[PDB]
Protein backbone atom coordinates (compact mmCIF):
# COMPACT_ATOMS: atom_id res chain seq x y z
CA UNK A 1 0.00 0.00 0.00
CA UNK A 2 0.55 3.67 -0.46
CA UNK A 3 2.98 5.32 -2.77
CA UNK A 4 6.41 6.82 -2.25
CA UNK A 5 5.55 10.52 -1.80
CA UNK A 6 6.27 12.93 1.06
CA UNK A 7 4.69 11.14 4.01
CA UNK A 8 2.03 8.44 3.30
CA UNK A 9 1.94 6.58 6.66
CA UNK A 10 -0.52 3.59 6.79
CA UNK A 11 -2.09 0.90 4.57
CA UNK A 12 -5.87 0.39 4.14
CA UNK A 13 -8.17 -2.23 2.73
CA UNK A 14 -7.20 -5.57 1.31
CA UNK A 15 -3.63 -4.35 0.58
CA UNK A 16 -3.14 -4.39 4.31
CA UNK A 17 -4.78 -7.76 4.84
CA UNK A 18 -2.13 -8.98 2.48
CA UNK A 19 0.66 -7.26 4.44
CA UNK A 20 -0.73 -8.91 7.53
CA UNK A 21 -1.21 -12.52 6.56
CA UNK A 22 2.04 -12.35 4.77
CA UNK A 23 4.44 -11.07 7.40
CA UNK A 24 5.79 -7.94 5.81
CA UNK A 25 7.80 -4.80 6.42
CA UNK A 26 5.14 -2.04 6.35
CA UNK A 27 5.74 0.98 4.22
CA UNK A 28 5.79 3.31 7.23
CA UNK A 29 7.06 1.00 9.96
CA UNK A 30 7.15 1.91 13.63
CA UNK A 31 10.26 1.24 15.66
CA UNK A 32 9.20 -0.93 18.57
CA UNK A 33 10.74 -0.94 21.99
CA UNK A 34 13.00 -3.98 22.41
CA UNK A 35 13.42 -2.82 26.00
CA UNK A 36 10.80 -2.17 28.64
CA UNK A 37 11.95 0.95 30.45
CA UNK A 38 11.58 4.74 30.59
CA UNK A 39 11.60 7.45 27.87
CA UNK A 40 14.10 10.19 26.91
CA UNK A 41 14.06 12.51 23.78
CA UNK A 42 16.57 14.94 22.08
CA UNK A 43 16.64 18.38 20.22
CA UNK A 44 19.45 18.54 17.53
CA UNK A 45 18.49 19.71 14.02
CA UNK A 46 18.63 16.65 11.73
CA UNK A 47 17.53 13.48 13.53
CA UNK A 48 15.38 12.99 16.60
CA UNK A 49 16.01 10.14 19.04
CA UNK A 50 14.12 8.23 21.71
CA UNK A 51 15.96 6.38 24.43
CA UNK A 52 14.46 3.68 26.56
CA UNK A 53 16.27 2.82 29.76
CA UNK A 54 15.98 0.86 32.96
CA UNK A 55 18.27 0.87 36.01
CA UNK A 56 19.98 -1.77 33.89
CA UNK A 57 20.47 -0.25 30.47
CA UNK A 58 19.37 2.18 27.80
CA UNK A 59 18.87 1.81 24.05
CA UNK A 60 19.24 4.44 21.35
CA UNK A 61 16.49 4.67 18.75
CA UNK A 62 16.92 6.57 15.47
CA UNK A 63 13.64 8.34 14.53
CA UNK A 64 14.18 10.36 11.29
CA UNK A 65 12.20 13.52 10.39
CA UNK A 66 8.91 11.96 9.19
CA UNK A 67 8.46 9.75 12.28
CA UNK A 68 5.71 11.25 14.38
CA UNK A 69 6.41 10.10 17.97
CA UNK A 70 3.63 8.66 20.08
CA UNK A 71 5.69 8.50 23.23
CA UNK A 72 6.73 11.38 25.51
CA UNK A 73 9.73 12.21 27.68
CA UNK A 74 8.82 10.46 30.85
CA UNK A 75 6.79 7.23 30.94
CA UNK A 76 7.38 3.49 30.61
CA UNK A 77 7.28 1.56 27.31
CA UNK A 78 6.65 -2.23 27.47
CA UNK A 79 8.68 -4.43 25.12
CA UNK A 80 7.40 -4.18 21.54
CA UNK A 81 5.35 -1.11 22.32
CA UNK A 82 4.79 1.44 19.54
CA UNK A 83 7.51 4.07 19.72
CA UNK A 84 6.83 5.35 16.21
CA UNK A 85 3.35 5.94 14.80
CA UNK A 86 1.72 3.50 12.47
CA UNK A 87 2.53 -0.04 11.32
CA UNK A 88 4.58 -2.72 13.05
CA UNK A 89 6.63 -5.63 11.63
CA UNK A 90 5.34 -8.97 13.09
CA UNK A 91 8.84 -10.43 13.14
CA UNK A 92 10.04 -7.54 15.31
CA UNK A 93 7.07 -7.77 17.60
CA UNK A 94 7.76 -11.50 17.70
CA UNK A 95 11.27 -11.03 18.93
CA UNK A 96 10.33 -8.17 21.31
CA UNK A 97 7.05 -8.84 23.09
CA UNK A 98 6.96 -12.50 22.05
CA UNK A 99 4.82 -14.84 19.90
CA UNK A 100 1.71 -14.36 21.90
CA UNK A 101 2.18 -10.70 21.17
CA UNK A 102 2.60 -11.06 17.43
CA UNK A 103 -0.22 -13.60 17.33
CA UNK A 104 -2.53 -11.27 19.29
CA UNK A 105 -1.39 -8.33 17.18
CA UNK A 106 -1.95 -10.06 13.86
CA UNK A 107 -5.51 -11.15 14.66
CA UNK A 108 -6.58 -7.78 15.98
CA UNK A 109 -4.74 -5.81 13.30
CA UNK A 110 -6.55 -7.87 10.68
CA UNK A 111 -10.02 -7.39 12.13
CA UNK A 112 -9.29 -3.69 12.20
CA UNK A 113 -9.76 -3.70 8.45
MG1 LIG B 1 3.95 15.07 1.59
MG1 LIG C 1 -2.02 7.34 5.70
MG1 LIG D 1 -6.31 5.54 3.13
MG1 LIG E 1 14.61 2.37 41.97
MG1 LIG F 1 20.10 1.92 15.24
MG1 LIG G 1 1.65 12.65 27.03
MG1 LIG H 1 0.60 10.30 32.49
MG1 LIG I 1 6.42 -14.69 28.21
MG1 LIG J 1 -4.52 -5.08 21.90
Amino acid sequence: TGGVAGAADITQGLPRVIELFEARRPKAKAVISEIDGVVRIEETEEKLSVFVESEGFSKEYKLPKEARLLVKDGDYVEAGQPLTRGAIDPHQLLEAKGPEAVERYLVEEIQKV
